[PDB]
């Protein structure tokens, strides 16, 4: 499209990531290793509001690049991820949170939504970029069986209106999370989706500031294949860009030529998982291709790291009540520790199988 929200912006590096990262290195042993794994802290990655506690944070962000902006000459660019929907992991525990549907969830969503706009209408001179709800719209596809995903749908449709439509208003740019190739991407769900994400799209105005969707997000899926991982048997889009090049003109035929971006954050090593569907610490993934705007694709606005690697998936431990067995597989790094946490030996993996090197 004509304006992609990254040109002519200098991503605010996230400090949340950045303290994580630092304190990740200074304990990898080897210089080179850490010193590599501490210049990860300058690769720019999504910032995740993944409950009301991280919003005052949000605040600072805004308020710290507005002044590194005029420190430095330049516009700067905020990268968040709004994820905090009532009955959050509709068809999994491992990320549960925070809001339920029974008890006030939508309303609850509301003032969360509400409270990150108040922060972001203070600051004009810094740009915002939002990757909106990962795992949401996608369950609402293909997991309608999912008997907690269909009592979650209406709430999971006004609560994204509900973002999309005040979000616009102090002028966010906004990718609405679509899932990834081995989910959507298959050729008889891309309709489907089009046709949801264009209902979603069209209850919320339509609004410009709406700029498309956000793929792989969390995942693992190479952007282009050198050959197809053999998990992808059966789905001609192996890979986010044949995904994507399926799914766009869909989205363009239905009235809305959106745009898309592609977590490749944990992308750099192919072909580690038994099954597609597995997703919780694949064990031996590798940081992959750093954000850029160069994506080799009139559809895909930037390459990006959404999910922060490094922040476990999923805990391995039964006992907890977020226990998705899918994180003690084979190919589930174990053990590791509650969703969003930090997982240190996984992350000096990641720094280790980066692809490209770092
Ligand atoms: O992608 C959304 C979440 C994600 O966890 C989420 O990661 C975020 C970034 O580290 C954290 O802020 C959240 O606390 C965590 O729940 C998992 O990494 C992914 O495997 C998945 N599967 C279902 C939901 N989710």
């Amino acid at each position: 499209s004509a304006n992609n929200p990254w040109t002519g912006f200098q991503i605010f590096l996230s400090p949340y990531y950045a303290n994580e990262v630092a304190a990740a290195a200074k304990q990898i042993t080897d210089p080179t290793l850490s010193s590599k794994a501490a210049s990860v802290a300058n690769i720019p990655t999504f910032t995740w509001l993944d409950s009301v506690a991280k919003i005052p944070d949000l605040g600072t962000y805004l308020a710290s690049a507005s002044a590194l902006g005029k420190s430095t000459g330049t516009k700067q660019l905020v990268q968040i991820v709004i994820y905090d929907l009532p009955d959050r992991d509709c068809a999994a525990k491992a990320s549960n949170g925070e809001f339920s549907i029974a008890n006030n969830g939508q309303a609850n969503y509301e003032n969360y939504i509400d409270q990150i706009v108040a922060q972001i209408q203070q600051f004009p001179d810094v740009r915002v970029v939002a990757v909106i709800e990962p795992d949401s719209l996608a369950n609402l596809v293909t997991n309608l069986n999912v008997q907690k995903c269909a009592n979650a749908k209406t709430t999971y449709l006004a609560s994204v209106n509900y973002a999309l439509t005040n979000l616009a208003k102090v002028g966010v740019y906004m990718y609405m999370d679509a899932g990834h190739a081995g989910w959507l991407g298959w050729p008889a769900n891309l309709s489907p989706a089009a046709q949801l994400f264009t209902q979603v799209w069209q209850n919320a105005g339509k609004s410009p500031f709406i700029k498309g969707l956000a793929t792989n997000v969390a995942n693992y899926n190479a952007l282009q294949a050198a050959s197809p991982d053999p998990i992808t048997q059966g789905n001609p889009n192996y890979d986010e860009i044949h995904y994507i090049n399926a799914l766009a003109p869909l989205l363009q035929q239905a009235g809305w030529d959106a745009t898309f971006i592609v977590d490749q954050g944990r992308s750099g090593v192919q072909n580690i998982r038994q099954q597609w569907g597995d997703w919780c610490n694949i064990k031996g993934a590798g940081f992959g291709t750093r954000p850029t705007t160069n994506t080799g694709s009139q559809f895909i606005d930037s390459i990006v790291w959404v999910k922060p690697g490094g922040e476990s998936d999923g805990t391995s431990n039964s006992s907890s009540p977020r226990y998705d067995s899918t994180c003690s597989l084979p190919d589930a790094a174990q053990p590791a520790p509650e969703a969003g946490t930090w997982f240190q030996a996984y992350f000096q993996t990641l720094v280790s199988a980066a692809n490209p090197p770092l």
